[PDB]
């Protein structure tokens, strides 16, 4: 499995918040560590960040390492521009991204896209064609909404009762830990 | 006939060219003009400036006046962005646009799209689907291969022939004047 994560920098995640979603990044990646899974990272917002790719991760395979230094990009949030980057650059084969292995994408944000010239449906119709798997972790109050929660059950996969995990608050992400988990493993054994 | 300009703003144009080409609109616009044609401007870079809509040219039908206030953004070149613009917003019918009018625009840039989010496999596509005919004059020694005008192609309606047109300078846009404007006369006579 190619399992790669697309995470929200934006400047309206307090720096402790910030902190948690990291030490929940790194906990997924060693609890979901099998032999053959690769992992690779970017931080998207205004700007976009390439932490690390799967052809990296593979001659350091230590989740506390190169979570560990990352720095907040604080902008606005670009999802739909952020996912055309995980599936267009992240998953390329000169990245590590091995052809027949699986696909898997799981984003974490706290607000809605906001000032992105692409749409879901210019990335979204992408996405599948390469056959990624799309869980979203979303955080917050901006989620509590009858028109929020739709922006969420459209950057997954279907069903999507089974790939949207709506948390409370940067803390409460630890609750979702085995789900989460136990849902990637499943599609692997 | 809804007529509306796309002008790149972007800063390799100098100050007296970007006057020159202010020029070159205001004139056209009068030569094109008929009771029934409405025309709109919008200048792009990074930034984007809708000067006049199709409703408020209706309100001022002076090309000259409407022309003389514009200043240059000074960005950089996102073309495909503007061109989405251009579709979603003045051939919108709240800002102006005829239901049963034609739909023709004229692109002018001094260069190659550079870090636009969007490709023009994301525009294009919109632009045909409302039926809007587009021209590309491309100014400047950046469309001097049989590479980079290759975008100019790629933007311009089919046969590229008849839609596109390129001079070396701003000061020689004069001289495709009168050919281009017919050419927009025989889509109505
Ligand atoms: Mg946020
Ligand atoms: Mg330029």
């Amino acid at each position: 499995s190619d399992i790669a994560f697309l995470i929200d920098g934006s400047g309206s995640i307090i720096p402790h918040d910030f902190r948690r979603m990291k030490e929940f990044v790194s906990t997924v990646m060693e609890q979901l560590k099998k032999s053959k899974t690769l992992f690779s990272l970017m931080q998207y917002s205004e700007e976009f960040r390439i932490h690390f790719t799967f052809k990296e991760f593979q001659n350091n395979p230590n989740p506390r390492s190169l979570v560990k230094p990352i720095t907040q990009l604080l902008g606005r949030t670009h999802t739909a521009t952020g996912i055309r980057k995980v599936v267009r650059e992240l998953f390329n084969i000169t990245n590590g991204a091995r052809k027949n292995a699986f696909k898997i994408l799981v984003v974490i944000t706290d607000g809605e896209k906001f000032g992105d010239p692409l749409g879901y449906e210019d990335v979204i119709p992408e996405a599948d064609r390469e056959g990624v798997i799309r869980y979203v972790i979303g955080v917050g109050d901006a989620f509590r909404s009858e028109k929020s929660r739709q922006e969420l059950n459209t950057i997954a996969s279907k069903p999507p009762r089974d790939h949207v995990f709506q948390v409370n608050n940067f803390e409460a992400l630890k609750t979702i830990q085995n789900q989460l988990r136990e849902k990637i493993f499943a599609i692997e054994g």
